[PDB]
This record gives structure tokens, sequence and C-alpha cells, in this order.
């Protein structure tokens, strides 16, 4: 069945070269453990684990967060990360995409964007 990859963390697939993404990704995990939402793997897909980095660069090329909500990009990103592309893969990756990002989307764009003199 679908289920989640045996990989709880994600910073593992990137130890050097991506200090920015490994940090945000490490925080996302520290965020899930913060509310005890799941000390185990949860935002993992069929094959590969989270792939937040590959999903972050893909979502940007996709067009944004709103595009992946009405442009049938759920099956696209699903095919980009190799998960199935059949049917349930899109619906699964859809919930996994929002589970991974969404709250993180605001924790990566809103405020994260170089404080535009934003009250600072």
């Amino acid at each position: 069945s679908s289920t989640t990859t045996n990989e709880k963390i994600t910073k593992l697939y990137e130890l050097g070269g991506e200090p920015e993404r490994k940090m945000w990704v490490d925080r996302y995990l520290a965020f899930t453990e913060e509310k005890a939402m799941g000390m185990t793997n949860l935002p993992a897909v069929g094959r590969k684990p989270l792939d937040l980095y590959r999903l972050y660069v893909s979502v940007k090329e996709i067009g944004g967060l709103t595009q992946v909500n009405k442009n049938k990009k759920w099956r696209e990103l699903a095919t980009n990360l190799n998960v199935g592309t059949s049917s349930s893969a899109a619906s699964s990756l859809k919930k996994q995409y929002i589970q991974c990002l969404y709250a993180f989307e605001c924790k990566i764009e809103r405020g994260e964007d170089p404080p535009p003199d934003i009250f600072a």
C-alpha cells in the first residue's frame, strides 16, 4: 500500500551544499515533533521520503501553491518524484504536498522572504 517511507527525517538526503534547505527541512521536522504530531515518518510519499527540496523547486516551477490546487499539478509533482502517476498517487501526493508545505509555505515565503524592511 501507499503508506509512508521508513524515513522520518529528511535532512539526510542533503548534508552538504544545501545549508538553507537542510535547515528549513530540519525545522519542519522539529515542528512536527514540537506538537508531537508524529515522532515518526508522516510527510513521506510512496517511494522516496519527503523530498521537500525537490518538491520546493518543483512547486516553484509549477507556478506556485495555488497552481497545485487547480492545475492538476498534483499528478505532475507525483510523476516528478516517481510515486505512481496512476490515480491514487495524485490524491495521495496532494495530501502529502499540503502536509509537507502549506503551513511551511508561509514558513518559507511569508516573512522568510528577506525582511523587506518589514518593520525591520
